[PDB]
């Protein structure tokens, strides 16, 4: 009874229990032998990702092989992906398969030819940033409307093919279902994308965590400082935030939600004024910054998770009017 979402708060409560009760979900496991692995793309803590071909139809896909011990978490990710089926700009789950002998499970996703913007293709224009942020917002509004927090929004999870102008939000392995008053694990998101709520151990968070992470991505893109808040550890991460947003404002947020700060922060936070967003503008980024962009960013990167724009409210912001007009 400390906090709840401003939007879609009851939306899982209003659905059949089977929608959100992922522990009860019984996936249909197809045959992984239909997929030929071509190339290893990477590895995470509990998964590895390969480029592959479906040999029955010659389609290129990716296969994400799951360490099989984590049964509840597998069911969670599978059920979330099935619920998100057809959602705008959400990576498409094509199948759920197992090796028919070992029974190791794997997820088959559509392939996206991800651009490395760090050199190869094109450095983003103002319009490009608006466009891709708007497309990312569609995916977040969709999943939030579906009662799902992603909880790991960061650039690596936002796959963009800059030649075809396609965007997909990937890696739903940390995603959860939002339920009013539920206390969630704060050990989610990449350090640089963690909202203050996580950093101060506030467990009654909601979809608005994803809006912090998308604000961090907006800042990094318009100002060309990636990641925007570069902490060396979780404590330093909050200090990096406070050096921008201010310490008095942090204390107001803590008092509103009755939050206790870990006392180790006493030795490191200092005293910081709230900075003007215009302080980040210089010759290398001025062509990406506008009054609109700053107004939007200022409404995303707020301590108080309840005062951040929703995905929809962000979509509706003037910053995206040029994109809306072009999509007409
Ligand atoms: O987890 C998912 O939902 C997930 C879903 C789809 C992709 C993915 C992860 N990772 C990819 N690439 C990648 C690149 C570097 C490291 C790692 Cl582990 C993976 C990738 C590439 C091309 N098309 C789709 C994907
Ligand atoms: N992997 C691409 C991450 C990225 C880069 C630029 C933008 Cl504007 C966005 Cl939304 C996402």
């Amino acid at each position: 009874a400390g906090s709840r979402a401003r939007v879609y708060a009851e939306v899982n409560s209003l659905r059949s229990r089977e929608y959100w009760d992922y522990e009860a979900h019984v996936p249909s496991w197809g045959n992984q032998d239909d997929y030929q692995l071509v190339r290893k793309l990477g590895r995470g803590k509990y998964s590895e990702v390969f480029e592959a071909i479906n040999i029955t139809n010659n389609e290129r896909v990716v296969v994400k092989i799951l360490k099989p011990v984590k049964k509840k978490k597998i069911k969670r990710e599978v059920k979330i992906l099935e619920n998100l089926r057809g959602g705008t700009n959400i990576i498409k789950l094509i199948d759920t398969v197992k090796d028919p002998v070992s029974k190791t499970p794997a997820l088959v996703f559509e392939y996206i030819n991800n651009t490395d913007f760090k050199q190869l293709y094109q450095i983003l224009t103002d319009f490009d940033i608006r466009f891709y942020m708007y497309e990312l917002l569609k995916a977040l509004d969709y999943c939030h409307s579906k009662g799902i927090m992603h909880r790991d929004v960061k650039p690596h999870n936002v796959m963009i093919d800059h030649q075809q102008k396609k965007l997909r939000l990937i890696d739903w392995g940390l995603a959860e279902f939002y339920h009013p008053a539920q206390e969630y694990n704060v050990r989610v998101a990449s350090r640089y994308f963690k909202g203050p709520e996580l950093l101060v151990d506030y467990q009654m968070y909601d979809y608005s965590l994803d809006m912090w992470s998308l604000g961090c991505m907006l800042a990094s893109m318009i100002f060309r400082r990636e990641p925007f808040f570069h902490g060396q550890d979780n404590y330093d991460q909050l200090v990096r935030i406070a050096k921008v947003l201010g310490t008095e404002e942090l204390y107001g947020y803590l008092k509103k939600y009755h939050i206790d700060l870990d006392p180790h922060f006493n030795d490191i936070l200092g005293q910081h004024s709230r900075k003007r967003w215009e302080n980040f503008i210089h010759s290398e980024n001025r062509h990406l910054v506008s009054p609109e962009a700053l107004d939007l960013l200022d409404k995303l990167l707020r301590y108080d998770h309840q005062q951040r724009l929703t995905a929809k409210e962000a979509m509706e912001h003037p910053y995206f009017y040029p994109v809306v007009k072009e999509q007409s």
